[PDB]
């Protein structure tokens, strides 16, 4: 359904949708708010389902699953010269442990999704985002602050929840559709066994490869440098369809925030040279526009922002209070953000092709694909150079 040699991906995250994140729909947390202490807000999917309860939970969620995205979102997607979404869903949409407070529900809408995929020529990869005890304490994790997936049975429960979206999701049903399935996203290596995480990412393979399928398997670089994965998962090993999905980003640390323009660009440049120089596949599955990290609760619920010197112990670079507006930019920070789309799409056409985070959000500019692209910032067509081989790619 895919030729990963020839074609490239040009796809958008359908991320919020399924995972409950406090930066992309604010307006779900914003409710819980006393004036101004946030102190009280729900952090995460677990603490907001079990503090509003089954009932409410359900009501709510529905609401947003059938509005957040709709078909003529996909109509949309493809209008705009792209092939491809990823999509987050979380364990719980398929299994809960005793105790869970998360509803279910997501998977009539994950599955209304892939047929209008199908209609709009649109492949998909399925991306578990969140496992139980959660596998990075991120909140796109689910639950935020813990790191116990591989604690107990936590490690078992996910390759349980696996098995069932290999039989939905990786047989004939969907082959014309699905390109991919991607089994955990952004496990957090350094806090992690690296050698029960490979040993996870081998059983999966197995399990998917004995059911009869197919399908290309996606690991997560777990944030591992360059290279780390050349001698994992090998067609000299009988492994074969296996790509590996890198994130980047040059937010999330006082020192990348600090860069200016010209140093991130040479950044953004090096990912594609050294993309280019691994042994599997690759594709940049998560990566935005994003030059601060000012997006309200970015960082999580209750959390500032680094560019501001408000956390992380990082120095104050600006203030965030006016990047929040897309209609507030400087001329200067929307030629900037221009090139370090361009150079970004230069760097990861140059091999599997990009996915950028996310088609949506509610107001967070930064990491709006819609937003970016109607306000003339991200290229349309995608193609499209206003700052021409910035990489000098060859």
């Amino acid at each position: 359904a895919w030729d990963y040699d020839n074609n490239v991906i040009r796809g958008v995250n359908l991320g919020g949708w399924f995972v409950l994140q406090p930066y992309m729909t604010p307006s779900l947390f914003e409710p819980f708010q006393n004036g101004n202490d946030q102190s009280g807000v729900p952090v995460d999917e677990y603490h907001w389902t079990q503090t509003l309860g089954k009932e409410a939970a359900l009501r709510i969620l529905q609401k947003h699953w059938s509005t957040w995205i709709t078909e003529q979102d996909f109509k949309q997607i493809s209008n705009l010269g792209l092939n491809f979404v990823r999509i987050p869903i979380g364990y719980w949409a398929f299994q809960l442990l005793d105790n869970d407070p998360y509803v279910q529900g997501q998977v009539q809408y994950l599955e209304k999704a892939l047929g209008w995929a199908r209609k709009n020529n649109i492949r998909v990869w399925i991306d578990l985002h969140g496992a139980p005890g959660s596998q990075n304490g991120f909140d796109n994790s689910g639950l935020r602050d813990s790191y116990n997936f591989q604690n107990g049975d936590n490690t078992q429960v996910t390759l349980n929840v696996l098995n069932t979206i290999f039989k939905k999701y990786g047989g004939n049903e969907y082959s014309d559709v699905v390109i991919g399935i991607e089994l955990l996203n952004e496990p957090l290596g350094p806090v992690l066994n690296m050698d029960k995480l490979k040993q996870f990412f081998l059983d999966g393979y197995n399990s998917l490869r004995q059911t009869g399928s197919v399908t290309p398997v996606i690991i997560h670089d777990a944030f591992q440098v360059f290279g780390y994965w050349n001698n994992f998962l090998t067609v000299a090993e009988g492994q074969w369809n296996v790509v590996v999905d890198h994130h980047h980003y040059q937010v999330f640390s006082g020192g990348e925030l600090s860069r200016n323009i010209n140093d991130h660009i040479s950044v953004a440049c090096n990912w594609g040279w050294d993309a280019k120089k691994e042994s599997h596949w690759n594709v940049a599955g998560e990566w935005s526009a994003a030059l601060t990290d000012c997006a309200k609760w970015l960082n999580g619920v209750n959390r500032g922002a680094r560019y501001e010197g408000a956390y992380d112990n990082a120095p104050y670079i600006g203030s965030c209070q006016p990047l929040l507006d897309i209609s507030q930019w400087s001329d200067e920070h929307k030629t900037d953000t221009r090139r370090y789309i361009e150079a970004q799409l230069d760097a990861f056409e140059y091999t599997g092709g990009w996915v950028f985070w996310s088609w949506k959000t509610e107001n967070a500019p930064e990491w709006s694909f819609q937003t970016l692209t109607y306000n003339g910032l991200f290229p349309q067509p995608v193609t499209d150079r206003q700052f021409p081989n910035q990489c000098g790619f060859h």
